[PDB]
């Protein structure tokens, strides 16, 4: 298709390796490019740490207003809310909310602990249908992204899917989901990736991550005015494992796929 000749073109202008899933709830139609190649998730993994916390307040129906301490041994590379709560505690909710919206690695790794590991993490994908995401790693090792290592990765179709069913299906409550939309649309790392390639009239709810290897990943959920809502999954990595982050690559695949529609 056009889209997916753009895409190709948008890729081998960047020099890197792009994935992207869209579906499209209106019809189920899905678009997909590189879609069952694995990527590595970086912190797009915080969204499946979070839900399973959230899964597991179904039967523990007070278990996100549980307080969680912040110890210094606690703080690894980048932990912009943990920090300010260290020899503090921080509630189950609000390290779900720092994971998400800050993408801190201290509360994603608190997230892991409470699931009981990275295998944990896994289950909960394996239980709502997704035999593709694997957790391997606590943070900061899961960012790697070492071309080749199947650790810690997802490919593209994958984790639309069941980006999909966390927020507009009911792999999770209806709390619950409501939840995880809320903190999605409050998401603050996205500005520069998917969103910026979207009208600003359209309505995002996206986590992002990045790591080694250049790689540059967003998911997202969006809701345009008067119309389905759209799931789409943009992951990029490129062959240095020193190269600088490319955000500008997620926005222009989020707007050739806009143009599409
Ligand atoms: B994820 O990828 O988003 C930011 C942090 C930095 O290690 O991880």
């Amino acid at each position: 298709s056009a889209v997916q000749q753009k895409l190709a073109a948008l890729e081998k202008s960047s020099g890197g390796r792009l994935g992207v899933a869209l579906i499209d709830t209106a019809d189920n139609t899905q678009v997909l490019y590189r879609g069952d190649e694995r990527f590595p998730m970086c912190s797009t993994s915080k969204v499946m740490a979070a839900a399973a916390v959230l899964k597991q307040s179904e039967t523990q129906k007070q278990l996100l207003n549980q307080p969680v301490e912040i110890k210094p041994a606690d703080l690894v590379n980048y932990n912009p809310i943990a920090e300010k709560h260290v020899n503090g505690t921080m509630t189950l909710a609000e390290l779900s909310a720092a994971a998400l919206q800050y993408s801190d690695n201290t509360a994603m790794n608190k997230l892991i602990a409470q699931l009981g590991g990275p295998g944990g993490v896994t289950a909960f994908a394996r239980a709502i249908g997704d035999e593709t995401f694997r957790l391997d790693r606590t943070e900061p090792t899961l960012n790697t992204a070492i071309p080749g290592d199947p650790r810690d990765t997802t490919t593209p179709r994958a984790m639309a899917q069941t980006l999909r069913q966390l927020t507009l299906g009911h792999a999770l409550g209806e709390t619950q989901r409501a939840q995880l939309v809320t903190w999605l649309k409050g998401n603050t790392t996205g500005a520069a990736s998917i969103r910026a390639g979207l009208p600003t009239s359209w309505t995002v709810g996206d986590k992002t991550g990045s790591g080694d290897y250049g790689t540059t990943n967003d998911i997202a959920v969006i809701w345009p005015q008067g119309r389905a809502p759209l799931v789409l999954v943009t992951y990029f990595t490129q062959p240095q494992q020193n190269a600088e982050s490319r955000r500008d690559v997620l926005a222009s695949a989020a707007r050739i796929i806009a143009e599409g529609l």
